[PDB]
């Protein structure tokens, strides 16, 4: 609605001071660690708020949509909300990472906290801290329920495959042979697998799931199936958004290329080309420079972008469906629905 | 003895094929995060093994000391081997960071992770999966265990005090304005307290004291008691012998204060100074140039130093014992003689 979601939507928003508190209140003060809690605080927020939180909504959407009447206390909400930033943490320390590795400037409207004179390279404990963050307040909120062990366990399964998929970015993009070379499909959507998808679409209703109960394993299977479609597309999508459409563009508009980025774009066009344009476009690609950079969009263009983008996004929202009615026998569909209804959208 | 100390030594390092494997066998082969296993690997084979591994050898020296006649099977062996990696991986994530973030150049005898050419920044994703690598062991070996969350727990709450004791180094050791201000020895022994010494003491024999069934709370009060203090000296001494002798030197010979390296000596120093040598030392510490670094030495010296450092080690071993004899009504001393006989020896 335009209306209950947007109030969880500042439910939510509300309630990062308390996580804050939770965090550091006890820290500020002790006549050993103080300087360094107080540290943290800042770092803490600076960093953390600051996205649209999307992410951290969604446990509370599904938790929503899953408990029953008995469910439905104060208390348990307030966890739901908890597990909720544990979300939106991990990502900060995650990016806060990624900014260093990739030596970018700016981040969500500001200067990265690496960036910061003062800070510089002590980011990297920053982060390792902001990680911490995440297990210190699943500790304080859950510690006592049924579930404490599955989260532990889910949080920390998700971290690893991510890094994963990190990890498998940085060597796929480097310009000591800069290489067009191993940007294959199959990487591409291995990158995306693992660097986004599981932290941004299966954590949270996954983590919803364990929250009223069910802990089963091939439900778990039934989930994961749904949404890695979702998650897949929308970093597809995220990926035409950025070059191929602008008209009240949201997240952060203007653009890259710049950035030897492996992205769905270059990827397609990679496999639409000759050797004359593939060295068009494999020799002003990864560099920022007017002519190239909007020479290489030409390409795109040259090639036909938005085509394969339609027999794209016209394809997923079927498949999906499908991926629903066989996936969803035990898991209310209002969910997988939920996310349809704000993940699909495109422009042109 | 100079017997079976050195088998169990063994044992324990005949160990790391085996938690290599376990790491990455499965792994080397998905068609999906292949590269990204592979690499793991050789992150792991050239980081964790190389240190003394009494660290980790601790753990298997306690749960022996702590079992009983039905807890010494073979199966229970292995896991005491199992958890006693995790600390030696623990560390190695730990120290592949402080690498970077203290842009040495040398290690364990050889060069840095983030040196080796091709690795550069990476090193920073490295350092987050060897962190991983750690809980993907322990939920190997222990999940099915009365006492699984209570490691779990025990791990992660030392990483985020050990992350800000490291913390507190970096703001305190800074050349901006160098600063021999904020060396306290307050300050000094706080980072002591949590930069090492938990980690390096307690973690083990208390992770061995949960795995035979001791989870009384006040029970690792009285282990914290001792070993801290234990955690202490050790790094007061290792101090002194990085500077202050030399035959037969253990860990790495030849030294420091090129490092604006905040030490034991140095705030010892600075408390038995006056403007005069006040300037000398604050003038050429921290700074690289055999006049200097051989002129702090110097005054050191014009100070006085294997004096505190003897009415230190003198006063210790004494504070220590009684600790013992006032924290020890539950656990077998003979657990923290062990450690008493091979870490409190100096050289004059
Ligand atoms: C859990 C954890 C702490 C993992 C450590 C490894 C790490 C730094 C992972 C990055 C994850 C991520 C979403 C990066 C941004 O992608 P991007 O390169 O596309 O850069 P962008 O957001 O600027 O587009
Ligand atoms: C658990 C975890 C991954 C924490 C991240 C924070 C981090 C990098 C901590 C460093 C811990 C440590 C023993 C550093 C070495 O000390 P040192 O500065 O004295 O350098 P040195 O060993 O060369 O003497
Ligand atoms: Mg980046
Ligand atoms: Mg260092």
């Amino acid at each position: 609605s335009p209306v209950v979601v947007e109030r969880e939507r500042e439910e939510f928003v509300g309630f990062f001071p308390q996580i804050v508190r939770d965090l550091t209140e006890d820290g500020i003060g002790h006549p050993e660690v103080g300087d360094a809690v107080a540290r943290l605080k800042e770092v803490l927020q600076y960093n953390a708020p600051g996205g649209k939180c999307n992410r951290g909504l969604t446990v509370v959407a599904a938790y929503r949509e899953l408990s029953g009447p008995g469910q439905k206390d104060a208390e348990s909400l307030r966890c739901a909300l908890a597990v909720g930033w544990c979300i939106e943490l991990f990502q900060a320390a995650s990016l806060v990472a990624d900014d260093i590795m990739d030596q970018s400037l700016t981040r969500r409207g500001q200067l990265c906290w690496y960036k910061k004179e003062g800070v510089g390279l002590d980011a990297i404990n920053d982060s390792f801290l902001l990680e911490s963050s995440v297990y210190r307040v699943l500790k304080k909120y859950c510690r006592q329920r049924p579930y404490y062990v599955h989260l532990l366990e889910l949080f920390l399964q998700t971290a690893y495959q991510t890094e994963l998929g990190q990890m498998l970015d940085l060597i796929t993009a480097p310009v000591s042979k800069v290489d067009l070379s191993h940007f294959s499909e199959e990487r591409y959507k291995a990158i995306v697998k693992y660097k986004t998808a599981f932290y941004s679409f299966y954590l949270p209703v996954a983590a919803a799931m364990y929250m009223v109960g069910i802990d089963s394993k091939e439900e778990h299977e039934n989930a994961k199936a749904i949404l890695l479609e979702m998650g897949e597309y929308f970093q597809i999508q995220d990926d035409y958004l950025d070059c191929f459409g602008d008209p009240a563009l949201t997240g952060k508009v203007g653009t890259d290329i710049q950035d030897n980025k492996c992205s769905w774009l270059v990827v397609q066009c990679l496999q639409r080309v000759t050797p004359e344009q593939r060295q068009l476009l494999e020799d002003n690609y990864g560099r920022k420079e007017p002519e190239k950079v909007a020479k290489v969009k030409e390409l795109y263009e040259a090639v036909g972008m938005r085509a394969a983008f339609q027999q794209y996004e016209e394809s997923s929202y079927r498949r999906l469906q499908e991926l629903i009615e066989k996936h969803s026998n035990r898991l209310p569909k209002e969910i997988f629905l939920g996310l349809a209804q704000k993940i699909y959208k495109r422009q042109k």
